[PDB]
């Protein structure tokens, strides 16, 4: 059997869940192909998507940088009889029969509760994002909206870098110079955190602007522990893929209704969907420690 | 790999159990052992799970007439690293992994409301079962209690016949000839269902008393067909043995955690636990036609 993967962009992150989609097939006995543009590149997801479909693969897990735009190749997929995951971020209308990955509003709704804290309530937000199409960021964006509502503190900007790094570090520097009176930056994505870190480090205000954000890969943990980032919204990209390979290996082996029998069910507008959280992990500069020491000991170390 | 199923009796309904543990085995690639004995039997369950210990199977699933009898067994099967589920009747404290079945308690409850609205609150019923050690009869028992407490209707007699035919019959018939004025019979394991009803049948009381059961067997249902039965709460036996196998297998190929986070979990006393709920259908003279018809959709006809 011969199972594909498709990511979002080149960042670490998406190397985590390769070794999660590596590890998954290694242990099932199955073929693992892997593929993630540079950038968001919502066309060469299509393509890929196409070019596995045409390939003949047994299973797709994919994560949509645009939920709407992949909707017809994913039914032309299922109708080839090629069960169809969606993880990272969803497309609950494609016809995937499992979403995969971080319930990303609740995520942003806390990640906007703790930035609340941070800010007594009140200050101006820049937000960082590399994707205004993909479900997961409008998610995380909207839950923290929702959760500073309640409040003063006002976003003054929502800068787009398309999972590009320079570029969420140039328009993270010249939203800060568009703002000398920034009170915090809330990264959406994994390069938006550590880049926003980097610009706050740059202009001497470490502790000055806030930064909540998403993701532990190395450079963010390490301006954790820098102080630089005071919370960020750990994920299980390892997990999402391993579970992804296993999803659609069962779909194979024992068919999609008896596979969607054993996984966990929730209601939208009355009706039953399959998704399996996750979860989060909240990470900050003092339970850091911890974190380090929980991941390790899960299995997934460093 | 070879995995050991432990049911209760030799019911149909075990059969079925067993259909599915035979269908898991085959399209997985794996090797069942499949034992029930004639009727409730807590030390061929114990000396079974001893000897499939001994036989070195990768994974063991059981059904405990007591749960609290088979836990230095469970535990010992833990030990030398054989991983336990427990189907159709719990042991939570065993230390099994994952319990798959229905939820007892509440098919209770809903079993229980059900009466109330038939008996319009008032009436002499007798609950038979198979059981009165199993966790799955209690469960369903004191749902039926705690459902009907603000009510007139009353339980005269709870006959226990440790999961025989003869003796589910011999025993309702000597409830209906000491409470001729009986309003109702409710029926918690597939015995009981059709024994009270080819009981009430004879009696010529077919719709004076009333008839809530579990499970939808060949019996069972041609009783609802005639409407002596009015209402049976029906299981997925099948699915039950099918996932069993499906999540010992798991274990086995990818982990105990891996597979445990692909799994529905619920909080108990503060601790999560992981419990895939096979649901229950409630079956009426009403929807006799339209359970058939479902059935027969999702793979398992007749
Ligand atoms: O930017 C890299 C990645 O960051 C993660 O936080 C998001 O969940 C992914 O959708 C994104 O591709
Ligand atoms: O008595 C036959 C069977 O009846 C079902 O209702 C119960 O779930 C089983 O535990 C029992 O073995």
């Amino acid at each position: 059997l011969t199972i594909g993967v498709i990511g979002k962009s080149v960042h670490p992150y998406w190397s985590q869940v390769e070794q999660g989609v590596k590890a998954a097939g290694k242990a099932l006995g199955v073929d693992t192909k892997f593929f993630v543009p540079q950038k968001e590149d919502i066309n060469a997801q299509l393509q890929m998507l196409e070019s596995f479909i045409a390939e003949g693969v047994n299973g797709i897990a994919i994560a949509p940088s645009d939920p709407t735009a992949v909707i017809p190749t994913i039914k032309k997929a299922l109708e080839m009889g090629i069960p169809v995951v969606t993880l990272d971020t969803d497309s609950p209308d494609s016809g995937r029969y499992v979403y995969i990955g971080t319930d990303n509003y609740q995520a942003g709704y806390t990640a906007g509760l703790i930035m609340k804290e941070l800010l007594g309530g009140k200050g101006k937000v820049v937000i960082g994002t590399g994707s205004l199409t993909a479900m997961n960021s409008l998610q995380r964006i909207q839950g923290f909206k929702d959760a500073i509502k309640d409040s003063e503190i006002e976003i003054v900007d929502i800068l787009n870098d398309e999972e590009d790094g320079a570029r969420a570090v140039s328009l993270a520097e010249a939203a800060l110079n568009a703002h000398p009176d920034l009170d915090a930056f809330f990264g959406v994505y994994a390069y938006n955190g550590p880049a926003q870190a980097l610009v706050v480090k740059n202009a001497g205000k470490v502790g000055k602007v806030k930064i909540v954000c998403f993701d532990t890969t190395p450079d963010i943990l390490q301006y954790v522990k820098e102080g630089v980032i005071q919370a960020t919204m750990g994920q299980r990209p390892y997990m999402m893929g391993y579970l992804s390979v296993t999803v659609l290996y069962l779909m194979n082996k024992i068919g999609v209704q008896n596979t969607l029998m054993m996984l966990p069910k929730v209601k939208v507008d009355g009706k039953v969907d399959y998704v399996i959280d996750t979860g989060v992990d909240v990470v900050t500069p003092e339970n850091l420690d911890e974190y380090l020491k929980k991941m390790e000991e899960l299995g997934i170390p460093i």
